[PDB]
Formats: C-alpha cells, sequence, structure tokens
C-alpha cells in the first residue's frame, strides 16, 4: 500500500555511498527489515530506496515504513537498519537512481515462486 507524503520529494535525488549490510527479511509483522552502512563522508540528498511489487519502480506499490528517505546531514556515514512495507504474493526492493543502483526479491504469500 502507497501514498505520496512519505516517499515525499523533501529533497534532490543523489546518495552516492551506501552499501548493503543486510538485505531485506520479512518481519512477519507484513514488513521486511533492511541493513545498509554509509560509505562515504558526504551526500545531503534525496535517498532512492523504493519497495514496489513487480520490480515496476516507476510506480511505489509499498512503502518505506522506518523514515521519508531522505539523507539530512553528511554525518549520516551509520551502519543503519530500515524497515520497509512489501506488499503480498511478490516483492522488489530497489536501491538506487538511474546509473547508479542495487535491488533486492521477495516472495510472500502467493507469489510468482509459490511462496
Amino acid at each position: 500500500i502507497s501514498e505520496f507524503q512519505l516517499k515525499g520529494t523533501t529533497y534532490g535525488v543523489c546518495s552516492k555511498a551506501f552499501k548493503f549490510l543486510g538485505t531485506p527479511a520479512d518481519t512477519g509483522h507484513g514488513t521486511v527489515v533492511l541493513e545498509l552502512q554509509y560509505t562515504g563522508t558526504d551526500g545531503p540528498c534525496k535517498v532512492p530506496i523504493s519497495s514496489v511489487a513487480s520490480l515496476n519502480d516507476l510506480t511505489p506499490v509499498g512503502r518505506l515504513v522506518t523514515v521519508n528517505p531522505f539523507v539530512s546531514v553528511a554525518t549520516a556515514n551509520a551502519k543503519v537498519l530500515i524497515e520497509l512495507e512489501p506488499p503480498f504474493g511478490d516483492s522488489y526492493i530497489v536501491v538506487g537512481r538511474g546509473e547508479q543502483q542495487i535491488n533486492h526479491h521477495w516472495h510472500k504469500s502467493g507469489s510468482s515462486i509459490g511462496k
């Protein structure tokens, strides 16, 4: 399920220095827990993370549960666990902007993969 203000264009879409620490894992509460580390000393920017049902990142079907995805400071250099909402059947969790990205899958109660 999806709203505007939680995705919320609070700044321009950049991020540069992230790396995965923990790929998304379903909480059994309807959500996934996902962990990154922030691999640089810079980049106050609108962090591109998203939650969709078919890697249709072009129209967000889920949300970012933990926070509005925006890096408000250069001090964001943390190792940081974030919740997302992956919809039922399938989901795809995208981390990045055009030329610079990563993505991960999930499969939950009626997937194309049968779970």
